[PDB]
């Protein structure tokens, strides 16, 4: 058993005849988004009721509507209608990632766009980006998706070398009509390919490299049993798999003597956003959620033993449905390993004599999606002292432009004639906080100067300060990297042995959060993005710091909805939101495929054991 | 042949014996410091000769002396007498350890204040700690330590389980007298035991942990010639080791094509400082600047193979003079090794059909110093794609108090009674860039927020400014983590093939600098502790942020008196010097020994090549 296994293709099947059965399945219908609903709170003396959500889709523009779908029974518990110029559209489909191009192929303002700058229309590919919500009054309503193109000069070019400034279509998929096709310009197409395979890009390869071989002779220190509930080195944790959150993480608890104690109750990457920083009307709208908008998840890659994923390998193998309700295995989605990570501990005394040295080893849980030209790795750490990390790995290729004679303060050059917009990947972390048990609250530190004075009078002291945050209106925070401000997450009904509240710390990158003007439509879409730290109450329906329906919907909804409510957060049920991510200005050396970029957070035992947790390791 | 050679043991007992011969290391003499010198600037092409550079302590007190011998002339090049009362004292030497608990045993003063607290004397270790510059008028001239006690009771006992709070003694190690004994009232001496090899503590060995192999059957892929040059994947450089500084790199470069470009002449901790922020008269003079004062080098640890340095490693053996100038060797005291770091780059393109994948690894030198209670690993990286990083990992047994009945607000608790003062651990590198070659100057990068307005209608623009740092004045920077502020350091005659000045970008951690009241002695002793960056212009003297002689010395050397000659900085031969540290409030997971927390920096190529320069890295 075990309510929180993994869906199985057979889940999703039954889902499909459930859907098809109770006429909510017809031809024109899609699956947009299905997963597995999560147990509520309390209900653990109840035997399963596995439950399923389900966005549906509607190709004629007919209501869209969101579903709940008991599997145990074969039942529809709910089916509501979406108004979607309400609440905002649904995720972009798989499948209407070619209709952009498709469409745009027969429009006559497209044609002659792509005649005058002497481009064959069968090479020329249109990205399908999301649409946002800006001054277009016929667009509320509308499924709207907008184009821009690409040359693609043979079947293996690299397209991202060949982009096609001052041109841009707005196209109705549901309507198939192309409402705008706007021209400001030709600019060069840049001429140099970046096909990173051609030999006469990549020089003759190196042949210096010697192996390295990573074994374990007696297999992993870790299980799996139920099909995804993990134990290794005190660790005990259940990995979930969402089409739209990817890889998540549920009933996080460390093995402290004889109690298994929690600490975190699910852990996930509820968002991510991609804003772009030029201020050309090419370009000017662009923001991917790629977690929202797209569904990371669901482009999920398959991961290539010694390739990927190094060394004594275990695969989860997850399932999704496609569009028709089908399921499709994501074969070797997700990776998990332990790995060496260097000195644990170590002290030479000069006193007793002794000389002591452990070493330090972390549990990895990992995928790798790829969205477009972006492809992103996804990976949990799990350490041997306590310490719960993520880490965001960014590769892929960057989404160009052309660059302008005469310069940018927007663009970087990457090749001759080649532009790469400045933009961000911002991620939100969704962590609902179990320090052990459900009784949390979240206390802010900054660390505090002292003047030199009575008390103080070599000037030499220093300490810090904590402020409980109490209610919801006031857990909004910044980061503070100058006062080395953190996060403790603590149980004020749970006390360590020197009576202190046992805890967690939080520490972020700290890097910049989201740079658009606070009136942006962005800035309003993507207000999580906009602070570091966010604490909300618990509730079962605030899944995503952006809402259920992202896609074109005009603003705060998700996390400022939530903490308008102001709900009681000091020693109750809360959640944590960790914004953090990547500035990028592109770099030549980003060309023409990058080499990853990271960024992250952690959280540490902040009084959590009595003593270190890790005297047991033996050399 | 190569003038970047380590010490040989003969090059060692050669300036003992030059020394020997000039007069200038008789029996009542010691060698305080001895390392070589580097090559001056246009040399290799302005002679060869073998160069070193000693500070020679004098037992009876008489006037200590730095000299500078030729190796290969067996001459005295150049011999001065230190006034220690103005320029600060020599380094401690690991023959004055033990003087200060060996006068104390037999003072008055002190066995009446073990009496006091019914403590035996035979049990009392004493630290020998450095002593600063404080309010004693009866220092001026004396080479001082400090005394703080800790119960011993069994030869393999941890003593700093056992604070004897309270109580300070301070002590003429040359004079052989006690200055003064403070005695602030008797606190009870914490009692449970810090035994981390202790069954009782350890509780039963985990026996889960399976091994890990990490082989590498056809060798390593660096190699090394000359003892000490490697070169690995492009890289090239040479690894020094020095008694005070430690390991240091030499000639970073890296080939592109059929040139070997600069990029760093010399890179070294220059220093590292440990203030404590305890106003307790027993403690608030406590600032350990464990490079300047005790020389990490000294106590660098035999390494071993499993355990230290895991995988295919090669040593060095690097050789250091003792006391006496007797050459000793530190039986494998440096490890390098390449690993394997996890995805380097990764696409799979909608378009092109194509699925692409590439392996990061770094190249990893290493050692680790042991400072009394204190241990420390410095590690270089450089990576595949140009990456330069260092990374310091702090570990051992902290320094312990008694915990005051009725809390602290500049102490954590441990244990039942057992305080842990709050400190830092704050670190200097000093960077003699050469990007390039040695034409270069610093810029520091910020994000610019922009306006939503005419030109950026949407508010989604955001860019980026750069400041050339022209004259020393203007190159003493504050971290901005805020506006994700970098440096460039770049080379404005070098051009990439898009026209622009080739660098690479400084990604600091933005963590707390020193927190010391600016009118501290600490904040005048540590003054580059105080700010991120600087940049100076490059001098053969202007060697360490804190000067020369760091033992009892008061400001005046060092950083600040660089600056003040205000040189040009722009398009020159430039050093940055980066502080960056850990602040250290204890938890009760670091007791009794403490697991490892690392900070560290890292730069990468911005520019500096004409695209990626790992296109041509095999599958
Ligand atoms: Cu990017
Ligand atoms: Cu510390
Ligand atoms: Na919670
Ligand atoms: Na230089």
């Amino acid at each position: 058993a075990s309510p929180f296994r993994l869906a199985s293709a057979g889940e999703i099947s039954e889902v499909q005849g459930i859907l098809r059965t109770a006429g909510l399945l017809g031809p024109e219908k899609r699956i947009a988004y299905l997963g597995v609903l999560d147990p509520a709170r309390g209900a653990g003396s109840e035997a399963e009721d596995r439950r399923f959500r389900v966005f549906i889709h509607d190709v004629s523009g007919a209501r869209p509507q969101e579903v709940t779908v008991s599997v145990t029974n074969g039942t529809v518990i709910s089916a509501v209608e979406l108004d979607t110029a309400a609440t905002g559209e649904l995720p972009v489909l798989e499948e209407e990632f070619e209709v952009v191009e498709q469409l745009l192929a027969t429009d006559e303002r497209w044609l002659k766009a792509l005649a005058a700058r002497n481009l064959d229309v069968s090479k020329v590919r249109v990205a399908p980006l999301s649409a946002g919500v800006f001054e277009y009054a016929e667009e509320r309503g509308r499924r709207i998706l907008r184009g821009l193109a690409f040359v693609q000069d043979f079947p293996e070019d690299s397209a991202w070398a060949h982009p096609v400034d001052g041109l841009v279509a707005y196209v109705d998929v549901v309507s198939k009509e192309v409402t705008r096709v706007i021209d400001t310009g030709v600019f060069p197409v840049p001429a140099e390919h970046g096909n990173y395979t051609d030999p006469e890009l990549t020089g003759p390869l190196r042949t210096t490299q010697k192996p390295i071989s990573i074994t374990q002779p007696e297999g992993p220190s870790f299980t799996v049993t139920g099909g995804n509930h993990i134990e290794w080195e005190k660790w005990s944790l259940d990995v979930g798999f969402d089409v739209r959150e990817g890889v998540v993480l549920h009933n996080i608890a460390f093995r402290d003597g004889d109690r298994l104690r929690p600490i975190i109750n699910r852990a996930s990457i509820a968002e991510m956003v991609v804003p772009y920083g030029d201020p050309s009307p090419i370009r000017s709208w662009q923001n991917y959620f790629d977690t929202g908008e797209y569904l990371v998840g669901q482009y999920a890659n398959s991961l290539e033993l010694g390739c990927d994923c190094l060394g004594d390998i275990t695969y989860l193998s997850p399932v999704i449905s496609d569009a028709f309700g089908n399921p499709r295995e994501i074969r070797n989605g997700i990776c998990m390993h332990e790995e060496d990570w260097g000195i644990l501990a170590k002290h030479s005394d000069l006193w007793s004599g002794i000389n002591y040295t452990r070493r330090n080893r972390r549990m990895v849980i990992s995928f790798f999606t790829t969205i477009g030209n972006y492809d992103y790795g996804f990976y949990w750490y799990l350490y041997l002292d306590g310490t719960i990390e993520f880490e965001a790995k960014a590769t892929g290729v960057v989404f160009t432009s052309a660059f302008p004679e005469g310069g940018s303060d927007n663009i970087s050059q990457l090749a001759p004639g080649l532009g790469a917009p400045f933009h961000q990947h911002i991620f939100s972390a969704r962590l609902d906080m179990a320090i052990d048990g459900f009784t949390n609250r979240v206390e802010e530190e900054d660390v505090v100067r002292q003047t030199m004075g009575p008390g103080n009078e070599r000037g030499n002291a220093f300490s810090r300060k904590r402020t409980v945050l109490t209610r919801e209106s006031e857990a909004v925070r910044e980061a503070d990297a100058r006062t080395g401000r953190t996060w403790i997450i603590s149980n004020p009904e749970s006390k360590n042995r020197l009576n202190e509240p046992v805890g967690y710390k939080l520490h972020a990158h700290n890097q910049p959060t989201l740079l658009a003007d606070p009136g942006s439509s962005i800035a309003r879409r993507a207000a999580f993005a906009t602070k570091d730290l966010w604490v909300t109450r618990y509730a079962d329906d605030e899944r995503y710091p952006t809402g259920d329906f992202v896609n074109q919907h005009s603003g705060g909804a998700g996390l400022p909805s939530y903490i308008a409510q102001d709900r009681d957060i000091d020693g109750q049920d809360i959640v944590v939101w960790h914004t953090f991510g990547l500035t990028h200005f592109p770099r030549v050396e980003d060309w023409p495929i990058m080499p990853v970029d990271t960024v992250g957070f952690k959280l540490r035992p902040e009084g959590f054991f009595d003593r270190s947790p890790v005297l047991d390791v033996p050399a």
